[PDB]
């Protein structure tokens, strides 16, 4: 920033970077003296002090030296020293201000008798640029604004010295024009590209040898510090002088300097009976207005606010200092503590009232022990719970807290505790229900607020047409049109985005001040942009001069900087004003309203939503014109918009202090422009000039018949009387209240508090994956490996979901081990090797081989189980079962081997068979099948039970002959096909072994040569 | 019932820029099924609509159908058709 | 029908009777053919009692 400037460092930039033809002399020449140094240190860093004369002033913003004798005029060094002992640091009074005299800007008085300076300088507002030239110096001009040579440098024009010679300098001495003027031209450079507020050099005069300069007074602008590390540099700022501040004010100011949060508590007189510790603007000012115009010049204690979300410990520290205003001290009639607002911001009031809960909950000795009293309020959504928690231990250690809703006005508690009442082609449709807008920026919560404002106002189409950027991709973003999911586009380039979107007319600008110019001026030379709602605050006044001259040329109706919205309800809303939908639907804003406003502040834009919507039928526009002084789309440009429109009927306006501006409204009021009911109010007297104080320009609004009330008190009362008088003749007809439909909450959030219903699919009685461990069938993994079940146990847990006993798991493991690879001639392993040899991957090769396990290959496991099960349960003797299978065809599945027959047993049928003979109780089905074997081996020698027969009969034996299965659970696992699964999970090992082998032996593609095919195609079809 | 009247919310997956099944007609990419058969785009047209979601011209769909007519079977000796004859020969 | 001077009287109940009241309330507001909406708190044939002017309309 840049603000008040320290003139060592401001004159560092000026005297280091000056450039003209006839010389700025006396460069690098400035100094500063205190009693905390000698004359010697400032004498050695500024050595030229031994060459020219000296003038000395208190740099604590103290006025009028020359006639008072705080310059030692024509006095020597030791005279100045033994002058410093009774003046450098003693009291003096000018105007009406006395004080100490410590920081003396000791400055080159150029050795001059009263002929050697020349008067200039220049002040700014928000319109064009005011330069003051004068022949008559002295700080005793008084009315300097009435006799001077004023000149406006207009919108966008540069100084010519011939202009200065022609009509501004009629009254000047000429022998020093050939020096001074070129000199003077460089000094004008100190103004407009420096964006001042107020700048003056006064008394100043011409001779022969030189040009001269003396006395600087300067008020300077800020936020391009990052642009001007090349041209401003590392430049420093003073704070203003006053009394010695009680430490909370300096803690708060340097706390504004430290963090991104802005915490605020500033004292105004320490022995009040009304303390104000407010969070928010409007209630703070009007409560302190009913204080400070009713005698709070003498007692009124403080004013403050806090924002910007400091962390855990930081707001604990600020919080315990605010256990330092009502727990300590006194006023004998009783003291107040004023915390105002209107239903609370976007803090969960657990957050900023974690600030104020942990500001209370603690220290009851040092804020009140001697009688103060709280009332409390705030503005936006989510209030009730933090009001409570401040209540919670502020109550159970005994401190009285009165919490509120908004049934009161801004003036009540200063109304009570003075003993005073009891304690409880340019468009004119800016916004409409068909207005189509652009959001520059990612504001997804308030994108939901604005598309919510498009939906809940019973309107047709969403507010965001594009997000118009340089730095991302082109896509579309998922948002909600009521209940539907819609896709709203986010863009890379801005010429691309204006090329892509011509449905486009109003831009809400979340660009930063780095790219307000390139991106937002690039936007502003795309002609699509009709009202530019700039959430950057302060496109600087020559840049926004290019904008406002372009808003008269290009003509675009700018409702710009620092807007919490330009909200026409029923129709449109810009960002995050009002609160939740509590403030939109509770103020009946879904069918159209009729009453507009222009305000200044946003913290009372909450309560003026509250008032203007709840005392009148609703908001119909809100225009926050800017915190500066030539509005780009003003009061009148929207009064023009509504006075000719046949639907809308009446208007509200606000002000601030010092200067002649509501006099332009009496150029409207005294000349007869406004016939509609108007309601106005002015903010912030606190005089502890005259004109836009509330009294003098509410007078200079009041007189000619365009209406202003007295105060903010009876604004509800006088709006109530004006509204019933304007309904009383039958021009306003009140609407009847309809229930509103919103954000539908979430499926996840309404199920989180459990309110909708939904049936679920996918029943899965197996393997709970969530929780503190991976849980199998019923058992933790540490219990899986701790009870020491192998993979047979977990096949029992996965396929049957039962802990099979320790012999059955080992039997399953042995069956999986003999249903391993049976060589690579067989058909599934063959397709595995063909696919492996085409070099696919593991998983596609294996799975194409496993997709042959059917009925002819590898389906003897289930068939040689179901056939023996259907024979054994429908029981026939095997000497007639084998004949029954003889009588029907259909060979007994699972019997037959090409080689290994008898007196040469199969020796893997034998390993499994002598496993079931040993480790396997209660085995009738194997006894049946072995007796079938004894019958069949008399028919032929080969004719033995296959391993594909024996695993089938032994696994049905395991299932329906051990425990854990009834006969409708065991037979259901056979009818489903859980005997296919044993052969499949076995043969997967052999297939992946074939895959790894065919990759490792590095064989190329197989082709199957043509002398193995024997094509048998038809003759000629 | 709450979504039939619309009050709760649900974000949706499976983004599917293709083939609207719901409503009065089987819409493909952007075209109704009667408009598929009245504009007479063949399976090259529906491969344009399904695969690319673009209406390809009348020489392009004819090339795509000719193209699918030559990329058919290239005999049973080659690797994939061999695995088909093995798996079909296991009677699956 | 704005040439023909019509007045609509509606009395209703059922599934979504209240939000049916809502949605047809805002469309009777949006085109201005006057709809007298009534819910179940009235009698069923009371609306023809007040349609012929034999009892007042709340
Ligand atoms: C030719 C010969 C092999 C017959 O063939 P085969 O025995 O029918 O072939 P198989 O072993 O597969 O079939 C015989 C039995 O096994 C049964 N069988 C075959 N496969 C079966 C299977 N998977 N499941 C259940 N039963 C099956 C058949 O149903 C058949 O039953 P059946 O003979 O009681 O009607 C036999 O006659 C022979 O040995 N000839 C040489 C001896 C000779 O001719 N000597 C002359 C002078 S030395």
């Amino acid at each position: 920033s840049a603000k008040a400037i320290s003139e060592q460092t401001g004159k560092e930039l000026l005297y280091k970077f000056i450039c003209t033809t006839s010389a700025i002399q006396n460069r690098f020449k400035y100094a500063r003296v205190t009693p905390d140094t000698d004359w010697a240190r400032l004498l050695q860093d500024h050595p030229w002090l031994l060459s020219q004369n000296l003038v000395v002033k208190p740099d604590q913003l103290i006025k009028r030296r020359g006639k008072l004798g705080l310059v030692g005029v024509n006095l020597t060094l030791d005279g100045v020293k033994s002058w410093l002992k009774p003046r450098l640091g003693q009291e003096a009074t000018v105007g009406k201000a006395t004080g100490f005299l410590k920081n003396f800007l000791i400055e080159p008085f150029v050795p001059h008798s009263q002929a050697e300076e020349f008067y200039v300088c220049i002040y700014a507002t928000r319109e064009g640029d005011y330069v003051l030239f004068h022949h008559e110096g002295g700080v005793d001009v008084g009315d300097v604004d009435a006799k001077a040579q004023k000149l406006l440098v207009g919108v966008d024009e540069k100084l010519n010295p011939e202009d200065i010679k022609k009509h501004l300098l009629v009254h000047a001495p000429e022998d020093k024009k050939e020096i001074l003027a070129s000199f003077i031209s460089g000094l004008f450079n100190f103004y407009e590209d420096l964006y001042f507020t107020y700048l003056e050099i006064n008394p100043l005069v011409v001779t022969k040898d030189g040009v001269y300069v003396l006395d600087l007074a300067a008020k300077v602008d800020a936020t391009a510090d990052y642009i001007c590390k090349v041209k401003w540099g590392d430049i420093e700022f003073p704070p203003p002088f006053g009394r010695e501040a009680y430490p909370e004010e300096a803690y708060i100011a340097d706390l504004d300097a430290k963090s991104g949060a802005s915490l605020k508590l500033t004292l105004l007189n320490p022995k009040g009976r009304i303390w104000t510790m407010v969070a928010g603007g409007g209630a703070s000012v009007v409560y302190s207005d009913t204080i400070c115009d009713l005698g709070g010049v003498n007692e009124l204690a403080n004013y403050g606010e806090y924002s910007g979300a400091p962390s855990e410990q930081q707001t604990y520290d600020y919080a315990k200092t605010i256990l330092s205003l009502m727990t300590r001290e006194k006023h004998p009639d009783g003291k107040i503590l004023i915390i105002g607002g209107s239903i609370a911001n976007f803090t969960n009031v657990a957050a900023t009232f974690k600030g104020i809960v942990r500001a209370i909950r603690d220290y009851q000795g040092p804020l009140k022990e001697h009688e103060v009293t709280i009332f409390v309020r705030r503005g936006g959504p989510n209030y009730q719970e933090g009001l409570r928690v401040m209540g919670e231990v502020g109550k159970t250690t005994g401190i009285p807290i009165h919490v509120f809703g908004t049934e009161t006005h801004m003036t009540a508690i200063v109304g009570m505790a003075l003993g005073h009442r009891p304690i409880p082609g340019k468009s004119t449709t800016l916004f409409s229900r068909h207005t189509k807008a652009i959001v520059w920026g990612m504001q997804t919560r308030a994108v939901q607020g604005m598309l919510d404002f498009d939906y809940v106002c019973s309107r047709d189409e969403p507010s965001v047409a594009a997000m118009v950027y340089p730095f991302t991709g082109d896509h579309k973003q998922k948002f909600y049109w009521g209940h539907k999911e819609i896709l709203i586009p986010v863009f890379k380039n801005m010429a691309d985005a204006m090329r892509k979107h011509p449905e486009v007319d109003v831009l809400i600008n979340f660009a930063s001040l780095r790219s307000a110019y390139d991106s937002t001026m690039e936007t502003m030379n795309y002609a699509q942009i009709r009202t530019i709602a700039i959430i950057a605050e302060g496109i600087p006044e020559a840049l926004t001069r290019k904008l406002i001259k372009k808003a008269d040329q290009k003509g675009v109706t700018i409702i710009g900087p620092a807007t919490v919205g330009g909200i026409k309800p029923g129709c449109f809303k810009i960002g995050n004003t009002g609160g939740m939908l509590d403030n939109i639907l509770a103020s009946k804003l879904y069918r159209p309203g009729s009453v507009a406003y222009v305000s200044r502040s946003g913290g009372m834009s909450n309560e003026l939503n509250n008032i203007i919507s709840r005392t009148t039928d609703g908001v119909y526009e809100g225009v926050a014109i800017g915190g500066d002084r030539y509005p780009g789309s003003t009061f009148m440009d929207h009064v023009l918009r509504y006075q000719d429109t046949p639907g809308v009927k009446m208007i509200v306006v606000l002000g601030e202090i010092g200067g002649t501006e509501e006099y332009k409204i009496c150029r409207g009021i005294k000349e007869g422009r406004l016939t509609k009911p108007i309601v106005c109010w002015c903010i912030g007297t606190c005089a502890t000039q005259a004109s836009e104080t509330a009294v003098a320009k509410n007078q200079a609004l009041k007189e000619a018949g365009v209406f202003v009330p007295r105060s903010f008190d009876e604004l509800g009362e006088i709006i109530q009387s004006v509204y019933e008088d304007l309904v009383a003749n039958g021009v306003i007809v009140p609407a009847q209240e309809v229930p509103p439909p919103t954000v539908p909450m979430d499926y996840s959030w309404a199920r989180e508090l459990g309110l909708i219903r939904k049936p679920a699919s996918f029943m899965t009685s197996i393997c709970d994956e969530r929780g503190q461990e991976l849980i199998y069938a019923g058992m933790p993994i540490t219990e899986v490996f701790k009870e020491e079940m192998g993979i047979g146990g977990v096949l029992g847990l996965l396929w049957f979901q039962k802990r099979l006993p320790k012999y059955s798991c080992q039997f399953i493991e042995m069956c999986l081990m003999v249903t391993a690879d049976h060589g690579p001639a067989v058909s599934g392993a063959h397709n595995t090797i063909i696919c492996a040899r085409a070099g696919k991957d593991l998983v596609s090769s294996l799975t194409s081989g496993l997709l042959t396990i059917g009925d002819r290959f590898g389906g003897a496991l289930d068939a040689a189980a179901k056939m023996f099960s259907k024979a054994f349960d429908s029981g026939i003797i095997p000497m007639e079962f084998v004949n029954k299978m003889k009588k029907e065809g259909k060979l007994i599945m699972g019997i037959g081997h090409r080689v290994k027959s008898i007196n040469n047993p199969d020796m893997r049928v034998q390993i499994l068979k002598d496993y079931v003979r040993q480790h396997f109780p209660a085995t009738p089905l194997l006894d049946y099948a072995l007796e079938v074997e004894k019958i069949t081996t008399s028919k032929k020698p080969n004719l033995i039970l296959n391993v594909d027969g024996l695993i089938g009969v032994a696994f049905v034996d395991m299932l329906r002959n051990c425990g854990s299965f009834t006969r409708e659970e065991a037979d259901e696992y056979i009818d489903i096909g859980a005997l296919n699964g044993i052969f499949v999970l076995g043969r997967s090992m052999g297939f992946i072994g074939h895959y790894l082998d065919q990759k490792r032996l590095k064989q190329g593609l197989y082709r199957h040569p043509w002398d193995d095919i024997s094509y048998v195609l038809p003759e000629h079809m």
